[PDB]
């Protein structure tokens, strides 16, 4: 019996407010009788038809996407009230996770995690998909060992948007390789905001001049170096996250190497 009876799913409590609606806890029995914890989506009563049209449209394909660093999608209950039945990550968000756990987090973990991000990034960037919310705050902790990429951007969140989105509202795989590099500044910062010390108005014209988000004190230098090539202005200069994936297997391999794991 395939697909999702709406029997099968049992809510708790509600786990927050997202663009569309509430997001509660809840749990999922599936075909071999298991008790799955889940994330179920749903979508406000008083919403605009375009709004319903848009929940439906990125479930089906979230439905689609089967990435070990992307949130799983489990199954969707079309009938009023409409429910997306997501994989539950009870860890929460990356950057509390950070801050939380900063004493006793190393660097090869800190790397690993921007690794598993950039997997899936460059999955996305292989169908020409552009996520848009590419952030510490839209990433989920599945386990110490396996981050997940969260829901695509709503799309303000200036600084972290290349030069191209502020400017132009141009969003594309080079925009999106921009904020992946301000997402490995706030891990490797342990949650930091980034510009935290300049207000909204200001990131554009410092980011005009050349200047960019400076070196995370645990941050090694070449990481820096490849997060500073996602920040070329120009957007063709950019790496691919093709590309950044083999270079970011390099340094997650020199940390283990230094870290004599
Ligand atoms: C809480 N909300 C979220 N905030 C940030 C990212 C994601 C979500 C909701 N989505 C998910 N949330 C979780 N888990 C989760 C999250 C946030 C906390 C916790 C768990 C415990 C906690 O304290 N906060 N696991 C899977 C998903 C899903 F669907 F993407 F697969 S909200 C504002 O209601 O949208």
């Amino acid at each position: 019996q395939y697909g999702i009876a709406r029997e099968d799913v049992v809510l708790n409590r509600i786990l927050g407010e997202g663009f569309f609606g509430e997001v509660y806890e809840g749990v999922y029995t599936n075909h071999k009788g298991e008790k799955i914890n889940v994330a179920v989506k749903t979508c406000k009563k008083d919403c605009t038809l375009d709004n319903k049209e848009k929940f439906m449209s990125e479930a089906v394909i979230m439905k689609n996407l089967d990435h070990p660093h992307i949130v799983k999608l489990i199954g969707i209950i079309e009938e009023e009230p409409t429910w997306i039945i997501m994989e539950l990550y009870p860890y929460g968000e990356l950057g509390h996770y950070l801050e939380r756990n900063k004493n006793s987090l190393k660097v090869l973990t800190l790397v690993l995690y921007s690794l598993q991000i950039c997997k899936a990034m460059a999955y996305l960037e292989s169908i020409n998909c552009v996520h848009r919310d590419i952030a510490v705050r839209n990433i989920l902790v599945a386990s110490p060992e396996c981050v997940k990429l969260g829901d695509f951007g709503l799309s303000l969140p200036i600084k972290w948007m290349s030069p191209e989105s502020i400017n132009f509202r141009r969003f594309t795989t080079a925009s999106d390789v921009w904020m992946f590099a301000v997402c490995m500044w706030e891990i490797l910062s342990f949650g930091k905001q980034p510009f935290f010390w300049l207000e909204n108005k200001d990131v554009i014209g410092v980011l005009e001049k050349g200047d960019r988000l400076p070196k995370p004190d645990l941050c090694p230098p070449v990481l820096y170096t490849l997060m500073t090539r996602c920040w070329d202005y120009d957007p063709s200069d950019r790496p691919r996250f093709t590309e950044l994936v083999c270079s970011l297997s390099d340094v997650y391999q020199m940390e283990k190497d230094i870290a004599m794991e």
